[PDB]
């Protein structure tokens, strides 16, 4: 017996900053372990990259066939497992899937409704669509000070698009985490390290000075805004 | 410099097997243990082990040389068979001398019953090794608030800031301290009482009628308010 729920969570943490991406993959995997059976036959992963999610997925789930996708063949350097390299928005999906899973990749998509339609057509009845992406305040400090950043869907955008694509929402949540760095230069070092070129001295100095607007008692904020979703073909 | 403080807020919608609420809390705490704690911890003291919902997860994911299990009631021992590396410390944890030289003190869904948490945290500090771990789940003030309002029965719970201040006072650094307020939405008030009996927690018609004050769009609310903590003895 499943019951609907709504929740609010809040707290503080004191953790490594270089592992944010893997931590998001761990949080998505922890959700998979709830909603999904331990055994699955056919899984398709969109945008596997280095495999931060892939490692956790095979460790927690018994898969018989795993299809991995990413834009570039260079990711296979980091690696019953098939590969489909290319733009997922034009690739032929593997068909008759038990689950489509994707961590931190859908924010790069040009036409999300059309991609969701292809996800719906490729999944079995009651097939799983499970993903993490990011919401409108992801890296908001960087967008405010540099003018660069993606335009992100909010939670209601996703709720609407998933419903029109024919999916049942089992979990849909937004999390907002402020990391507090000791100095503005530590923020840029973090972004350079985690993979998110030299700037001019003037741009750098203006950036450091403008970052005073994000100073807290704990430090200078950098915001991550992941969205987590467990959905089902209805 | 590799560690940064952070603050977070999460919100969303979900579905849960309502019967698994206490097991889910144990799993959530165990996930935090796995994130923060080393895989091997020689000496571990569990407070309020009960039937072992947290104990089984702890032994599964951590290499423990001496596991000291406490509960108020000896009856909990019936839920364990041929448990390995265990020392039993049956009794009121608020009166018992703690085991010495601990690598971790851990507790799931038991601290809400404590009559004197500040003194307990002092005993935790004294029993732990240098930078030893104190890791627990408990509940906050909105836990089962609908049942407290309608029946008058319920505990007084510490809030998150109470814990923050008490841990720092007792000599612990806080690696993780968080709360989740979750409203479960049942189809009818009858289903709320069935859930409560299954999980182990004129008047009946008045209870059903009184539950109208908790009617939402999704159904009739029952709130759980778990609190999770990863802490370490300050060097
Ligand atoms: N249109 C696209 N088709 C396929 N892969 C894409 C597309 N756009 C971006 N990607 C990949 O999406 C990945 C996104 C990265 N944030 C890595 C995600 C990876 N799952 C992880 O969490 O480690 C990169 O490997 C991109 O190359
Ligand atoms: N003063 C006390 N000293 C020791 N154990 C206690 C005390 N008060 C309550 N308990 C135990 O705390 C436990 C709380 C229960 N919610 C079970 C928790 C258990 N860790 C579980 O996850 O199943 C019960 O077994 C109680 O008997």
């Amino acid at each position: 017996n499943l019951v609907a729920q709504r929740f609010a969570k809040a707290g503080q943490s004191y953790s490594k900053h270089a592992i944010v991406q893997k931590q998001i993959c761990q949080n998505l995997t922890n959700l998979l372990k709830q909603f999904c059976p331990s055994a699955m036959s056919r899984v398709f992963e969109i945008g596997c990259g280095s495999g931060n999610l892939t490692r956790l997925l095979v460790e927690s789930f018994q898969i018989e066939n795993l299809v991995l996708n990413d834009l570039y063949a260079e990711v296979q350097q980091h690696f019953h497992v098939k590969w489909l390299i290319g733009d997922v928005e034009t690739l032929e999906f593997p068909q008759q899937l038990d689950m489509i899973v994707s961590g931190s990749a859908l924010q790069w998509m040009q036409d999300l409704p059309r991609l969701l339609q292809h996800c719906y057509a490729a999944l079995n009845e009651q097939g799983w669509l499970c993903f993490s992406t990011f919401g409108p305040k992801n890296l908001i400090e960087i967008k405010e000070l540099t003018g660069q950043g993606l335009n992100y869907w909010n939670l209601e955008n996703w709720n609407s698009a998933l419903t029109q694509a024919g999916f049942e929402i089992l979990h849909l949540a937004q999390s907002e985490t402020q990391l507090y760095f000791d100095s503005p230069k530590a923020v840029l070092q973090h972004l350079k390290a985690t993979g998110v070129h030299r700037w001019t001295k003037q741009s750098l100095q203006q950036f450091y000075q403008d970052y005073d607007r994000f100073k807290h008692t704990e430090g200078y904020s950098l915001t991550y805004h992941p969205i987590y979703c467990i959905a089902r073909r209805m």
